[PDB]
Formats: structure tokens, C-alpha cells, sequence
């Protein structure tokens, strides 16, 4: 048999409307014309009577949803159907809220300081009981609290030795994942008559290298269920995984329903390995490959008066080829046909990119510049083929600077300097 | 026969090689031993090749010499090699790595192979360039070349000694340079060595210039130096006891800290009737008893000798400490009613070389009660030095641990917070950022601490420099500023300093006649097949002769050479009314911390307060003059003058107009004008004076010339030093010697042992002997005969060696203790060391430190994107704001606390020159710049390259900058306020981004600062090469990568791996026709069938869940 209760307490001395409808598949309960509960095992209500979801001021009450015209209002928190907007509020229906682009992994195994049959420590494993609203200023924890939660049952309430009892619990997950946030769903807030002050829980994250990273001290309250503790990471430092989460507190009344790690979807720091541009990380192989389905093949590239040495026989994706200039030629490298930083060394690495080359390399000859009085004074340097490498051309000393010698021509040498004048005029 | 040498006086003495040699053209090597005296000309050409006929350009050829770089500021001189072929468009100069040391022999070798120019100083490659290529000159012009030695035609003369001049025709490698270092003329008739001169006869291959101006052929000692006994103190230290090894010897050895009885004398002023004491006998008794009880646990036992001075006039007059000058207060009138401490010391004239005098004077404001004279101070051991204490706080409970603090200050103990709260700026390398022997207090045991009036570990706060959370601070240390009830002990690393300074400086206070031990262990010079040679340093006290009271044995050097400073200064100018820059500051040993920085510890010809308040004092013909007098008149050989600060206009062009030596007979010898620099003291060699000299007169036409000290080196075997008795040494070895030489008096300090056996282990130590009194044994040296050691040419890494170049000399790139030097990299089996930083080649270890070689070091897995657009709050033509665009100029070295920023800073960085310098408006104007980047990306860190720390001379407090990040939506995400320090000039500001909040794309970076002295040469974003917010945007299971549309491609293969699925008694509704990767197909169980799940999702051909309808 299945029973469904109303939404609020009965009001003495009032007229109420009760309607129960059962079609053989679904049964519902209607109070004052409004659907309060249903199971299958702003507003205008044509009245000015409260309790049916719409007040006399035509205002929708809390924990009610009103549709249609005239407005019919029904209860949505706990009805068993997770609507498009119940995720944020209705914990008892949709569980916990997972933001778009995140994944929540709940605790797989748990280790606590005090393990006993009546208060087992493996209750905070798996999905918690989000339908349980926490209890404030609780006196006894023997009713259902130990069923879907954990608490130090073996430890009585301490009055003087409570300052030295360091309660701790460590939760290990099946898989290691980068910790973006820590979810702590509670069932107790730690408030008590004998201990008015609450308890602040400090959470420590344990990595795969057994190192503890402190997340700081954070307060704990019922209004913040589930308690989301962000993981503040220094972006300059490399990311680190996490496999175990440690929760530390001193108040024996602190009971945790569940501990979970909220992480991003993919781009894990496993891909922080040697998987750079030109290759795609494998689905699950602990390694990165470069040819899954990409047809990114670049055509063979040749540079005039230059030396090319490719690291691979074929100029396929990820193939880096070193380019150097012949003696008497300078190296000019332009990334994506644009002016960028040059290469100090005599070799430039060019990588294939989806049928195109990342940078263009040119071995232009070294210009020796137009000669002047620096090389030979009182002379005219008239010569046809410019001032590039190998482009020899002569001079003529004007009157009265008579020139004596067999040769009176220079030659722009391989080091970018004009050759020694074999004859000097006086 | 002993080698000869040439002396060039720098006044016209030059030589030219004859025309019968064919000078090298394609490649060459020059090797020369040279001893350069201080105060050279700029540029003093040691030797160079010059072209006379070619008048269009007269820089053709090469030139080696000494020239000053940064001649505008601090003018420091270095060895330079300059070359310009007949093809290159300019001259190329390569300098040494450090300022040249005067009076020391240097092996200078400059090589050129046709592609590179290399310059080795003492065999270590200190400069390398490759701008010049090709031959130096063609054969046709070969007849128009002249090799000049000692100067050029333009009188770029050289002043000093030259020896063993070798000029080659091929570029000798560093190995051959080192091998040819030791030959000293043992060169065969090679057909490759062009010229080798040992100056047997100058006219064999050289000819003089002018008419008869020729250098002086003299005899030079053939470098008997086999051990570098000159151990330079660290940068932060002041004396030899600050050296790492010398103080480590005291830290480890317990025989170096034997009990010591250190005398001290307490001054008690009395009236003529012996009443009214300054401090009662009870007070002095209590203070002395407490001091003895607090020092006797550190093996020091003070001996008290109270002094009774009965002078009513002195007692009546009020004595004041650190005061600058019954009711008469006229300073001129002798009946004034006040006396400074130094005036009291001058009146008393107490001999402080035998006692630690305690002087009493009121110190009305009491936060530094005890004024102590440091051991390295000039006044440490004379009448005007001692301890100054408040008489009312001398022997009263709660006012007693102030004498121990002053005494510790008098034994060379810095305050424990010296590296934190006693630094001018955060860029000072003397900050104890970590416990070290070379920074701050120079004690490893004392943890860094800030200044604190109370005791107890101070928590985080507004640090003066910017470092918070000091842990394990020595709040209970004596040298801290705690109270008298919570300071209890000296750490057993600060006691070692006290014992070192008692052995070194204060040997006269103690009555025990134990000569100071040899501080450092004997060094194994080399082993033969059956012997060994050991050498050791002189005693730590620095004296070589026995100490005799009233004699000159305390100044005699090793070769009976008497070395003395000035002892009686004078001047015709009336002295300063304030007293600063008095002639008395030009006495004793040099005491200036930094060259050419106007200090009150020198003699300035016009002290005054404001310049040009007095009409020109020094006249045109002769100028002002300082007359120094030496204690012991004698016949001198060399004279050294420490000229510290010279005005910019008088850039060594006659700063010291004359130096007149005054004879005992009264005749005057004029030396003529000299040249002076900052760092190098001006040294002169006096040539056949022939008669005793008692004083000098230094003339000057400069109104800011600051003479710091003087010196008068005597001739060898001076009459005074003959009667001195040299110290002797006794070497003991772990197996006892068969016969023990009772005294090994070796002027080289060398011991040759022949009673050795192969495969055995021996230990050697040295005991000093002064007459019949022995000393504490020197630290033992271990020697395994037939095995390796330090100084054998083989790098045995198991012994801690990192370089071993077969020698025992510092400055060659490998330290004396087989340790690598600073900024020197040593390779090959005999360690050839070269100056790696800046040689144009970036190696594997130069990446993380050499900013100007390898650029900014980007860690693996990251990527630096520099600014592509800039904007500033103040833009001007003189100081443009677009300089920071692009990669920065890493060659620039940061400058701290400089008033003028126009020295090329704007050409490489941006600084706000538009604003005026504010005296009180510095907090009213906020400066900012904003740099936009070409490609916005994630912000992992911000890199800001700085040129200045933004510190002013009048503001010791540093500056802080606030950096803000702007995302693609122009939202300011502040990164925090960060201090400005040039010890980490590439400023890395990490980004602390919470992992829950989605990452943004930073478009621009905004950086704000207050003071206008801050200069930025570039702002960049350090970001991950891979990963981005685009991955988090929309890329689910099966979406690998799409084109540039901030998305991933949904169908990238894996569309046929999953075969057709069949479920019994179930209905399949497939959204997609083909069961591709992650395909969704709803499964509905028929009526009466229970649904079991283990919408199914395909996963690489395998269904993620199993659906059945039972
Ligand atoms: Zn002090």
C-alpha cells in the first residue's frame, strides 16, 4: 500500500475541499482544488482563499507551481518528477545539482577513526540520501541517522576532552580525477545546547603521490547543503590529480551523508603529458597518438639554395624538418606569412599543418651593401648586378687618383663583406 | 737566470717593432704578462697594430689595453681587446669580466682565428665575440702596419710592467694558452711563433719612438707565487674572519676557541677631592661580575682595571654621546658646559691598544645605549675608540644586558636582524632571505628576524621590505633588540666570530703570548713519485715577525718591507665647523665602503655644507693640498693613494695636480700630475729617491676630490725591519716524523716530505712558533699517497671537487679549494674555465639564470605571449609608452636608487618622465599602463620585466605595484599588490584562479604604480599552450576536434564500431539511423516485462549498459 500526505498542517476551523482521483494507474490527492501529492504505484484561481496555491492578492505561494489559465497549482518538491527547474531547489527529487560542464564522482570507499557495527564507516560511499533534510540541535542520533550517514557513535559527547579528539574520515574514489570542487552533503549541522558554537570542517585533498593539499577552514550549516568547497589552484603551478579526500572536525555531532569530487569533463591532466600540437590524445591508452582519422598530409616543400633535412621520410602530420642556408645566404622565417621572432641558430624547424606549412623559410642572399669610401676612397662604384652574394663588381678611381694593379674589382663574399681591393689608387 | 721586465712610466715611453717582421694577417695570438699600476690613462694601450698610410679610417687593426666602461658613472676600468679589419664597418671591443686589479701580474692573451675574437685573462676566457670575420689586412697594405708596444701615436700611453711578450700567427687554443703560461721563455724556434721577447736586449727587435724615450729594463721576480695567500673577504663582510673557510675553521675546531683573558678598563671621572663618582664602585662591581658570569661559558674571561681620573673641570662639564655641536653654551668659549664623547677621548688620550676602554656619557634617548667601535673600524685600536655607555644604566638590574650587547658589537657581531631591518633596499644582496654565512648577520645558526622592541616570535605584518611570517626568529639572542630580561645566550656560531676577532684584531688586549694559529689547512701543492710538497697560509693575525713592543715589527711585510699609512694630516684650509671631511679622516687604513660616493670618511678640499657657498678655494696654479705625514721616515719604493670620489668634469684629466714628497733634509721631490679612478687606488713607483721621506703633499685643483687614505711601501730590507725576528713553523704528521725539524723557517712556507709510502694515509698540521711559545695546531689536511687530492689535474667528484686546474691561485675561474667560481664554467680534464654568461652561446644551465643569453625561461608545457599593443597614462616624445611592445631588451641590467632615469632607460623601457618629481605629491598621482595582446588566452601568470625598483635616494622604503587582469568582457580581475625587487627582475605574478569558476580569456593586462621611478620593459602572459575554455564550452563524449569554431566535431570516426543491437521482447526507438559513437536508442519493455539495466549509450563499439526485459 502507498500513502501520500498533504503539503502543510491542517488548519482548525476551516472549510476544505478534498479530491482523490485514481484511474487504475495513477493516484493523486487534491486539497482545496490544488494537487498536493501524486504517485503512480502570477496566478488566478477564481477565488480569494489561501491554501490552494494562490492567495487573495493573486500571488503564488511557496513550493507551488501554477500553470494554465485559470491557474491550477500543484506541488513539485518531492512529487517524483524532476522538472526543468527543480534541479536547483528540489534536492529530494533530482538529488544534487551538477553544473553544465562538470561531473560529480561520489565516494567509493571510506575509512573513519572509529568503526563499529552500530555506526559503520562505509555509509558515506556511493550516492547519498539527498531526500533527508538535516536536523538542528538534535539530541539523539539513534533513529535513522546511522542508517544513511556516519557519525562517531562509539564516542560520547565530550565536555573537556573534546578539544583533543581529532575526528577524521578519508574517502577514496574508483578513479583519479582533478579536484575542481568538494561536495559535502550533510545530515547534521553540529549545533547543540551544550555546544552552541558550530564546527568548521577543514578538508584536505590527497593526490596519487600521497601528498596532502589543504583547502582551508570552512563553516558548516544546514542552509549550505550541499556544502561546495571550491579548490583554488595556482594556475602557474602544474595541475595535480586527487584520489582521496580527507575531512577533519572535532565536534562529535558532525555527520556527513556524502563526500564527492566535482571535476571537469575531459581535458584531464593526463593529457598534460607529451601530447602537443600535431597529435590527438587516445580515448583510453595512457598515451597520445598522431594518426587516428586525420588526413592532414602536407605537400613536399623545397627551398632554393638551401639544405633540408626532415626528421621523417614522409612530410606527414607532426613531421618537423630542419632548414639551413647555404654559405652566403641568410635565414628568414615568417610564421603564417607574418613577421615574427627570428631564429638565432642556423636551422629553422618547420612542421606540417593540415596540408600547409606552419612557417615559410627563405634563404635570401646576404647583401654586402653599396660600397663607399670605406672600401676604396675617391672612387665610383658603378656596377650592374647589385650588392648581393657573389655579385662581383668593380670601381674606378676618379682623376687624379691613378690606380695601379692588375685587378680592381671586389666580390661580395660569403660572410657579407666586400673582398679586399687588389689595387688602391693614389 | 731570473726573468727581466720592462717598465713604462706612462709619460712618453713607447716601442715599435722593426720592419723586418711580417705581421700576422689571417689569424693571430698575443700573450703577455703585465703588471698594471693603478690610475691608468683611458684608454691605456698595452700593445696594438696601427695603420699609418690609410687616413680615411685610422681604426684599422687591433688594440689590446685597459679602458674604462660606464665612464659616466663609477668609471670602472677593464682589459679590452678591440679589432677592426679592412672590411668591417666598425670597431669591435670585448671587455674583461671585472675591474682590473692593480699591482698584480696578469697573463693577457687575445686570440683571433678569422671568425672569432677571444680574450683570456689569467688563462680563463673572459670575453668572446664573432662580429669580425675575414683577414685583418691584405698583403698589399702589409707595408703600412706598425706594431706599437706600450702606447700609440696618439699618446694612449701605458703605465706599468710588461714581460714575456709573445705574438703568434695562429689562434692558440685555451689549452695551448695555459701551457704557454708557464714557459717563461722556454719556447723553441717554431716556424709559427712570430715573435717571443723576454727583454734580454730591447734593440734586438724593438726601436724607441721620438728621440730617446725608451722604457726601463729592470729585474722582475719570477712569480714565486704558488699559493694565493690573499683571501678576499665576501661582499657583505669587512675582514678576513668573514670568509667562509676561515670562519668554518673556527666553527668546527675546538682548539681554536681556547679560554681567553681579555682586558678592559672602566673610566671613572673624579673631582680634585676624590668625591662624586660617575658610577659607584658597587655599580661597576655588579656589572663586571654579571659580564664575567655571562661570558665565562664562552671561554672568555674579562679582566677589570678601573681608572681613576681626578679632573674637576672634566667632571663638572656635562658629557653627551652622539651630540652634534654652568649655563655658558658658547661653542667658541672654552668655558662651555658640554663635551662630546670624542672630545673627552681626545682630552684623556687613553691608550686603547692594551685595554677595552669603557667611556661614560649620557644618551638621553635610550634605544641605542652602547656605541661600539667595530673591529674593522680604523679607531678600533687607538685612543679615539672604545665603548660608550650611559653611566646611569651601568650596573642596574634591567639595565645590565646593554653592556654585553655593546661588547658583542665591539667583537664584530652584527645585529641578528641586519639582513632584514638594516638594509637600504630590497635589492641589496646582503639580505638574509635564508640562513647563510654570507648574508645578513653572516651566521647560519641565527635565523632571519625583523626588528622588534619586545621578545617573542613576531607574526606577519607590514614588513619594511615585503617578506612576512618569519619563523624561529632569535628573540632571545643577545644582539637582538629584546629586553634585558629575555636575552640569555650567544649561539655557538656567533661565539666563533668573537674568537676569530680576538685572534685577528685584538691580540694586544690579552696578556697571553700565544701566536695566532694558521687558520686554514695546509694545501698539497703536488706530489712526486716518493715525496710531497705542502704549503700553508700565514698566521691569521697577518703578522710574519714576532711582536715586540715599541718596535716596527707590526708593520713589516714578509720580505722585511715596512708598510705604513698616514699618521698626521693637515691642510691650509680652515677645518669644517661641523667636523665632517676633516683631514683626520685621511689617516689610517682606507675605510670607504663604496668608491665615488661622497662619504664623511674622506678628506674633501671644501667640505662646507652647500657647494659654491665659498668662492673657489683651490687656486688655478697649484690648488688645495693635503699634507700627510708617516710615522717612520724611510726611503720608499711605492706609494698608494686611495682617491675615492672625483668630480665628473675632472674625469682623471689632472685631478691630482701634484704629489710632492718631503725629505728629512727638507728638499721636495715633485712627481707631477697623476690619473685616478674610483675602484683602483692610484699607485706610483718611486724611482731612485735615494733619501728618507717622512711625508707627502697631495695637491688638487678639484673641489670634490676625496682622498681616503695613503700608503708608503718601503724598499726591501729596510733598516727598521732587520732587527725583527721572523715566525717559524713546525709541521706534524699523523705517523710521527723520523726526525722533527724544530723550526721550518720558509719564506715560501713550503715543506717537502720524502718519508712517504704508497697507499698510506697521512695527516699534516702546522704549529706556529714565536720564539719558544707554540700555538694551536692548524686544521689537519689528509693526504693519501699514491691517490688523488685537490690540485692534481683530475676532477675526483667523490671528494667534493668540481674543477681542478692543477694550480692553487684564485681568479682563474676555479677557486683555490677546487671549487667553481662565480659565473665561470669549467670543462676538459684540466679544468679550463670560461665566462659563460654573455659569451653568445646559451647552454643547458644558462637557461634558468642568464636572462640576457637565453631570454626569459619558459617552463615546459607553457607559452609566453608578449604585449602587442600598449597604452600609458602619460605619453611623451622623450618617454614614449610604446617601448614595452614586443619582447624586452634582456641585456639591460636593473638599477636601484638612482635619481636620473634618462640614461637610455626610455630607449629600452618606459618610465613616466612627463610628471615632475614630487616632494609631497607622490601619494596624490596614480600611474598606470595597459597592454593589449594580439590573441586573448588563459592567464596562468603575468611576466613583468623591470628596469628599476622605483626607489629614491630620499626614500628607503621600496615601491609596490598593483596588477589587474581584464578579460574579454573588460572585467578587472585583480591579482594583488606585489613588491618591487630587482633580485628577481623578471617579475612573475601567478594567477590564483578558483577552479569552480569558469576560466576567462584575458584580453589586456593593467599594471598600476605610485612612484614615477618604476620602469617596465615588457608585460607578457604565461599561458598553457594546449587546453582552453573552448574545451569546456561544448566537447562531449565523441566530440574530438572541429575546425576553428570553438567546438569539437561530433562525428570523428567510431560511427560503425557499434553493431546492430537486439533486445528480446522490447521496442527500440533510435534517434539516429546509424548506431554511431554515443548513439541514443531508447529501449521500452513490453507489458508484463520487468526492466533490467546494468537509453543505452554506445562506447567505442561496446554498449555502456545492458538492457533486458524479463
Ligand atoms: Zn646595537
Amino acid at each position: 500500500v502507498t500513502t501520500i500526505n498533504a503539503h502543510r498542517s491542517y488548519l482548525p476551523g476551516q472549510w476544505v475541499y478534498l479530491a482523490a482521483t485514481y484511474d487504475g494507474q495513477f493516484m493523486k490527492l487534491y486539497v482545496n482544488g490544488a494537487q498536493v501529492a501524486t504517485s503512480g504505484e502570477q496566478c488566478d484561481d477564481m477565488n480569494k482563499i489561501n491554501g490552494d496555491g494562490c492567495s487573495l492578492f493573486c500571488r503564488q505561494e511557496v513550493s507551488f507551481n501554477c500553470i494554465d489559465e485559470p491557474s491550477r497549482c500543484y506541488f513539485h518538491d518531492g512529487d517524483g518528477v524532476c522538472e526543468e527547474f527543480e534541479q536547483k531547489t528540489s534536492i529530494k527529487d533530482c538529488g544534487v545539482y551538477t553544473p553544465q560542464g562538470f561531473l560529480d564522482q561520489w565516494a567509493s570507499n571510506a575509512s573513519v577513526s572509529h568503526q563499529d557495527q552500530q555506526c559503520p564507516g562505509w555509509v558515506i560511499i556511493g550516492q547519498p540520501a539527498a531526500s533527508q533534510v538535516c536536523r538542528t540541535k538534535v539530541i539523539d542520533l539513534s533513529e535513522g541517522i546511522s542508517q544513511h550517514a556516519w557519525y562517531p557513535c562509539t564516542i560520547s559527547y565530550p565536555y573537556s576532552q573534546l578539544a583533543q579528539t581529532t575526528f577524521w574520515l578519508r574517502a577514496y574514489f574508483s578513479q583519479p580525477m582533478v579536484a575542481a570542487a568538494v561536495i559535502v552533503h550533510l545530515v547534521t549541522d553540529g549545533t547543540y545546547y551544550g555546544d552552541q558554537k558550530q564546527e568548521t570542517i577543514s578538508v584536505q585533498l590527497l593526490d596519487t603521490k600521497d601528498q596532502s593539499h589543504d583547502l582551508g577552514l570552512h563553516v558548516l550549516s544546514c542552509r549550505n547543503n550541499p556544502l561546495i568547497i571550491p579548490v583554488v589552484h595556482d594556475l602557474s603551478q602544474p595541475f595535480y590529480h586527487s584520489q582521496a579526500v580527507r575531512v577533519s572536525f572535532s565536534s562529535p555531532l558532525v555527520a556527513i551523508s556524502g563526500v564527492a569530487l566535482r571535476s571537469f569533463d575531459n581535458f584531464d591532466p593526463v593529457t598534460l603529458s607529451s601530447c602537443q600540437r600535431g597529435e590527438t590524445y587516445s580515448p583510453a591508452e595512457q598515451s597520445c597518438v598522431h594518426f587516428a582519422c586525420e588526413k592532414t598530409d602536407c605537400p613536399e616543400l623545397a627551398v632554393e639554395n638551401a639544405y633540408l633535412n626532415c626528421s621523417s621520410s614522409d612530410r606527414y602530420h607532426g613531421a618537423q624538418c630542419t632548414v639551413s642556408c647555404r654559405t652566403g645566404y641568410v635565414l628568414q622565417i615568417r610564421r603564417d606569412d607574418e613577421l615574427i621572432k627570428s631564429q638565432t641558430g642556423p636551422s629553422v624547424t618547420v612542421t606540417c599543418t593540415e596540408g600547409k606549412w606552419n612557417k615559410q623559410v627563405a634563404c635570401e642572399p646576404v647583401d654586402c651593401s653599396i660600397p663607399d669610401h670605406h672600401q676604396v676612397y675617391a672612387a665610383s662604384f658603378s656596377c650592374p648586378e647589385g650588392t648581393t652574394f657573389g655579385s662581383q663588381c668593380s670601381f674606378q678611381c676618379r682623376h687624379p687618383a691613378q690606380l695601379k694593379g692588375n685587378n680592381s674589382l671586389l666580390t661580395c663574399m660569403e660572410d657579407g663583406l666586400w673582398s679586399f681591393p687588389e689595387a688602391l689608387c693614389e
